[PDB]
């Protein structure tokens, strides 16, 4: 499922009613987007593979994975009858099937319900699945985004989000992770539709123009 933010959405405008550097640029930048994967343990096992690795490369070895357990990997139960020789000759590194095995022990006793999730306090959400080995911080906050939805999500940490703060909030200097704490308590309950922004801004805008200052002369 696709999921898409005009620039008159009420998201959008709860986001920008307390900053209007973002309302400038969001009138530029227009519509941004949220791409959801519809199944969570999938996505789990899709964002292990994907760790140090282009899309590319990524996108090739679980190809394999797919055709190991017969098309769609949707259940943790399908990969009970793939060995771990199978995976690794399949091109999946050693630490990653200790991380996708962890992800399996952990749905299928119940650990991790994602019904429940869906509910919870981003906080418990991240609890969750950082106990996972392999999941860290930034993984669990860009699986709540781009595959649970969820749109109350601010990853401090993320290099991308620190560029655009910079370049929105700074002028294109200062300290990003800073600025991305500070600006961002402007945002709630609807984070992670600025950090679809901050996105946009740290990829064609960053490269054109050196901060938001610089795209102001029209």
């Amino acid at each position: 499922h696709m999921r898409y933010f005009s620039t008159d959405s009420p998201e959008v405008k709860t986001i920008v009613a307390q900053d209007s550097r973002l309302f400038q640029f969001i009138e530029i930048a227009g519509e941004v987007q949220l791409p959801t994967k519809p199944n969570p343990f999938q996505s789990l096992v899709s964002s292990i593979v994907e760790q140090q690795l282009s899309i590319k490369a990524a996108s090739a070895i679980y190809g394999r994975v797919e055709q190991l357990v017969g098309g769609a990997l949707e259940k943790p139960e399908q990969l009970y009858r793939v060995s771990d020789e199978a995976l690794r000759q399949a091109g999946v590194s050693k630490r990653k099937i200790e991380y996708i095995r962890h992800v399996c022990e952990h749905v299928e006793s119940g650990r991790l319900d994602f019904t429940e999730l869906e509910g919870a306090e981003a906080t418990t959400v991240i609890e969750k699945l950082t106990a996972i080995k392999g999941i860290g911080q930034w993984t669990a906050e860009m699986f709540m985004m781009f595959s649970l939805g969820r749109l109350d999500v601010l990853s401090v940490g993320d290099v991308g989000l620190q560029r655009g703060a910079k370049w929105l909030y700074g002028n294109g200097e200062g300290d990003g992770k800073k600025l991305l704490i500070y600006h961002g308590k402007a945002w709630a309950p609807y984070e992670t539709v600025a950090c679809l922004y901050l996105w946009k801004a740290a990829g064609t805008f960053a490269e054109e123009y050196r901060s938001l200052e610089e795209l102001l002369h029209h």
